[PDB]
């Protein structure tokens, strides 16, 4: 990792950018929540630009990113660069309306969840559904369109093109360059 | 012409050790084999067994109830998951176990996909453990209510016990029992 | 394996039985292809019974037997004992109309087939695409029903009883005792 | 981790101490450090405890709860992401009034889980259920709700959302925002 | 295995049954096999059970208690190289007066070891106490003593000689060679 | 202070070795701030890659188009598949390889589930297919169809076949060329 | 900077997980090192620790009687074998646990070669089953029959039970309970 | 194995018996067995016990050992390859008088060895003594073997002791070295 | 990995204190010469302290150390705390005579050296086996102020002595209890 007169990445929150790279889970969801946490007590009026480059990954770690992204002041940017899919998609689809963006060649992709005793197996069964089920809503919420919109296009993997992603309403802007 | 096919001619037939689709289906064949040779005599089905797979024992079940002779069982060492299942099974009035055997009943038991997967099979589970429990309440002349609470988690009996259940007939310490 | 004054298998011949337990395999399937054309060859004038307990396995060892069921002279009845899923719901839909019979607690399920370069990558999922169809087609001629109902009732594992794989129309008739 | 001072570091000046991933000894003695820490640069200011945790040892947990317990600082908790098993434990240990939960987040509770000879599997068996109620009557504390309700509650793994939380005990809070308080 | 129909095949009809090594469902079943085969030749017989065996499954083990007790040939055994475990066990199971030892074999005895939630470790902790307390009275009842004496000699590891395990009362006598039997 | 910040400073920014998520936003996060450093010059990304992920590839590609600086390319070693990629999509007239240095283009290339599930897979792979030929046209000044016939199998080019097809602007040995 | 050292500072020295050489070494360094600074300031050792290596503890156990600090003990978490015997080690008057820690002590467990070896070795074990036995009766003002019957096998003890076995003087629930 | 019925069923009808590698329980009771099926077939004729081993379990050879002493037949015992560890000790307790060994043949004889192995010192105090038994046991009965003092023998197993078959000869342990039949 | 207070074992070389900790390697074996060296350095008229918690390791590692702690001007006093065993207790043995130390509960364990192609290679490893196994004798024996026989006796096979035994043996000159 580069230093410059602390490290590339330190210099770069520096510009409010935060990024999330490859797989979420519970370590990387949390190095993310840290930073907007960090940002917002730097300044809580002035906008963060969160990068997404992630294949997804854990249901309750992108959550904890989810939740801090709605909870803190400044708004959150979003921006898919490479791809965003899954848990990624979800987060992108997730930043303050009007301010979620991809580059012009990324990709979004869309699904729904996949991962003893019989008794235990219900148990699991159950949370799955549910969580399938809050998925689906809040992405209507984000997207503005119908749940069993939502249903119908998460059944099995659904790849979007940036500008198909726009018009289903995951993101607001396609961006070329400044 | 080893032990295992001398008793054969004594109408004995063992399933030992867990039950898989290829343990079960050679006990199957033993069975067919046996009322070819004689559909009017009993058959002897010495179980000594920790269990295995569902559709595997069910196998072996249905061949119990299609041919014509009574399947008498008996538990030697321990009829435990789907051995307890198949000793349930032996015709009324003929399933034995030797005094120091045990048995133990539990719900089905497992070891990936779209959460749309993974609902269908913990569904299909679920159906096998309700059918579970209705046939062995079936067997052992309880309700099904008994069944379903008792085979929540593992559940041992002594021989004693499991007659007094109903899973078996008689216990046998020798001939003259 | 047990002997008799042969083997139980070859013994169970004697009255024209020949097993498919566990996964259908090229050489599993080809065994049993062996003992229908031996039983064939013994007597072409008398049905052949052909006890299925397997959980699937591969299409082509699958067509392999289920062409020579279609081939040899005698109707060949079938019986699902145990569990006949995939290939094996294939087979057991297969044997002679009227002669399809399963045991009163096994049961069937039927699903969709499931598993370099890009040019590769079209070429095998063409094939997939393909079999799908044709698996599709068989399956609905089998239970004379409309190839559009086994395309919905394929598309995730669709796990059947007795009774209902009767009423599908992929046995004929469920066997409690002779 | 981004330093200059690292991230983790910088919030802790903020009095935030995180519990991410699974409760281990040196996961938890770490968040002990911490909490020491704290209340040694300030005993009288709230510390701020961020829990996203599957669960973990019990004795590793214990040693936080005990410290939470011990320290003069008030320690409010915060469920992101979920917290689980133990994760949920700490989580119900907060500062009464100062526990909370995100609004997508989930909380989870049952029992415990994990040779010899059959002397020594009784004295660990024993001992595991000594702990198995010890818990069930610390958390129907935590819940102000009795020991037989937790002990039908955990029986299996029990999931609850953040209002199933709230309404249970486990939580006094759900904050979407600073303006839910 | 020599193939003289085989030597263990040969020694069965002599009516001599052997339990070499650890005991399994499936070594165990073949022993059972043995039994009823011998009794079924013919069931007026004794049948002579030799045993070399540090142990393995109690209930494996079961199935060959229950096989020797319940066929009408007396089941005599004898301890030749070792009988541990559940080989004790067995060994001391044979028709009484009929139990013996070869001079430098041993016994060895001890109460059961082995190699999930709260609730499936308490299921399973109580059946293994279940298991090391009838396996004490089976075993007092071999031996003639009181359950006490057992439970406290099965604690640990408790190796014995020959002469040992006969005062013990888990054999009747040892024999040097076929001269060496009395009563 | 290491070798690789000391020359940032010199707005040079490495790719070695295989392009992943982890090693592609490393470049794109130098990048940014090497624009945010000064916007109005150019920027020399050197690449000796034998390729990797198509979709982090894509993160870089699409921030050298979208920051202010020209990013000039130089080609050292080899640049392969999306290597090669990338260094075709260098500023027009600033795109470079050093003499003994080689260029590799392809098509996808991939290292499971229903046939429903290849039938998407494969498609959005031939959709990402097409799309690089489609822009590898682009930065060549050359048909699709030239770019799809000559990426089918593996097709290694000197500097000088590169600069040629179109992939290149110069061929640099020193400074004075 | 790092949080350890920051609290070696208030004079606090935690083992955490198993007794190894190294681990040990560590806490005999920091003990060193706090006499050095302060003499006659106490040092505060918390334990969390499941046991270990039996020399290694005992070479912490000779420092904490060696250094002129008293050494005031804590047990959080659990301290069990060696971690116990260092708990009980620490000054009389100043052994302390968490309401909710446990204590275990048991004799001495190993998890080859000539039966002359083994004997060696056997020797040996039962020379330290015995020392141990000895000094944690001494710790606990108890007979040296009470120790030997109690670690026979794994002897789990609440807080409560530590106190009143006298392996610790008082249990802390906060500074209001000394 | 050739099949002229196989080689060793074949060398059975010459009352020669085979322990051939380590000894295991299994190892040990193929010989047991054959040992018992040749009494049965004459027990006055001589048995022919060649051995070719480097040791092995302890009551597996014990097995062995008090089978060789039980039975009516003389075993006459053949030193071929090596015999060492246990296999020495069965070599030594060939009929005296017939304890033979091939010229160039090698004995090795040392006190027991476990290979690895745990636990409670309450468990390891029980196991170390039950080896210390052993190792006495073994050299009193290695004494009596080789008519020679228990000191003796004592000394002499303390480390890996390699013997010539005349340096076995002048122990005690053997009683011929053969080169062919006219020795 | 280690507090820092640069770090806490730097701190303690302050103190002229040098650990052993753990087996003697190559490595670990090196960095025990390199402080001796640098204390050496810094001041020649003072005491080391070679505090030793450790099971052995390779001899001529050990040597490397020993013939260090003979060729350096300051005393190099010893103490065992937790085991000195094998070569560490040759080292603990080899400190400045009346200056080998032990806390009351360490041990110390002496023994014969212990390892674990073609013959003419097998002879000349066994051969220098012996010549080591003779050397450690002799130079312990030396130590101990002992008979060579004694040692040839009593490293047979694994010998373990409390800090007592390690007294009366002539291995170390002192137990300590306390610092006063
Ligand atoms: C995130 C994914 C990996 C997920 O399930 N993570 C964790 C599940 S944890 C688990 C495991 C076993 C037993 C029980 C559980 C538990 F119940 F606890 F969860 S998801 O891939 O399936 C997914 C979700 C949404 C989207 C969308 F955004 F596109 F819409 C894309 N992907
Ligand atoms: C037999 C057991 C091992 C079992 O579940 N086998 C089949 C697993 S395959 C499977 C895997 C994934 C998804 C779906 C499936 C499937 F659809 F195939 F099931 S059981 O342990 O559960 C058991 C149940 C009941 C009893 C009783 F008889 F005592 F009452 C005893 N044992
Ligand atoms: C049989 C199954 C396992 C199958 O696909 N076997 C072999 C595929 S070979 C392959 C592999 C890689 C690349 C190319 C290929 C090729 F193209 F060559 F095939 S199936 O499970 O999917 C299935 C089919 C039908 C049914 C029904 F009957 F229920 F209807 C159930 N199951
Ligand atoms: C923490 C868990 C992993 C646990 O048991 N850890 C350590 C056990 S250590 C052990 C191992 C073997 C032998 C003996 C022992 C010993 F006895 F020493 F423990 S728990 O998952 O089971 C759990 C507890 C509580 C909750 C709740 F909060 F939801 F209520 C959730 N989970
Ligand atoms: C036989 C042994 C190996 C044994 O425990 N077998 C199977 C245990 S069952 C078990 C384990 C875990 C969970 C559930 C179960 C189950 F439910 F299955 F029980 S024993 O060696 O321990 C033994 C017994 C008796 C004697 C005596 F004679 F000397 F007295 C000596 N040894
Ligand atoms: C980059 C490579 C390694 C690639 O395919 N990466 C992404 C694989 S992930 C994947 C896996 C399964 C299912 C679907 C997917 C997904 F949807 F994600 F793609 S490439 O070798 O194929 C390549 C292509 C073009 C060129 C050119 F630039 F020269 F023209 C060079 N290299
Ligand atoms: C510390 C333990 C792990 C122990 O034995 N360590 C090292 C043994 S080293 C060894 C190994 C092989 C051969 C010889 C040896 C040697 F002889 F060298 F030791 S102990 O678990 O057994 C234990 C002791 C005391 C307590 C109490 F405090 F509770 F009382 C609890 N536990
Ligand atoms: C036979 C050998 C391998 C042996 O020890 N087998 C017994 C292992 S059982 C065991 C395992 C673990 C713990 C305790 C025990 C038990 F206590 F039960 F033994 S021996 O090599 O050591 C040997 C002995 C004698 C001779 C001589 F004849 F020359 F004199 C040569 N070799
Ligand atoms: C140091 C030990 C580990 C040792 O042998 N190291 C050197 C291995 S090099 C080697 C490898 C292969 C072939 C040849 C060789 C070579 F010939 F080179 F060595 S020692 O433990 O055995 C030991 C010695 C003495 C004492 C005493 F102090 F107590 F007296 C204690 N211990």
């Amino acid at each position: 990792v580069p230093t410059v007169i602390f490290d590339i990445y330190s210099r770069l929150l520096k510009e409010r950018i935060v990024f999330l790279v490859g797989p979420v889970t519970d370590e990387s969801a949390n190095l993310v929540v840290a930073q907007l946490l960090f940002l917002e007590s730097e300044n809580p009026d002035k906008d963060i630009f969160f990068y997404i480059n992630s294949p997804g990954g854990s249901v309750t770690a992108g959550m904890s990113i989810y939740d801090t992204m709605n909870f803190i002041k400044p708004d959150v940017s979003t921006l898919c660069l490479g791809q965003a899919a899954s848990m990624g998609a979800f987060l992108l689809s997730a930043g303050e309306k009007g301010k979620r963006f991809a580059l012009p060649n990324s990709r979004i992709m869309i699904h729904q969840p996949l991962i003893g005793q019989a008794s235990d197996i219900e148990i699991h069964a159950r949370e799955l559904l549910k969580i399938k089920e809050k998925l689906n809503r809040l992405m209507a919420k984000h997207c503005d369109r119908d749940l069993a919109d939502l249903e119908r296009d998460t059944d099995r993997d659904n790849f979007m093109s940036a500008e198909e992603a726009k018009e289903y309403g995951l993101i607001d802007q396609i961006l070329e360059n400044r």
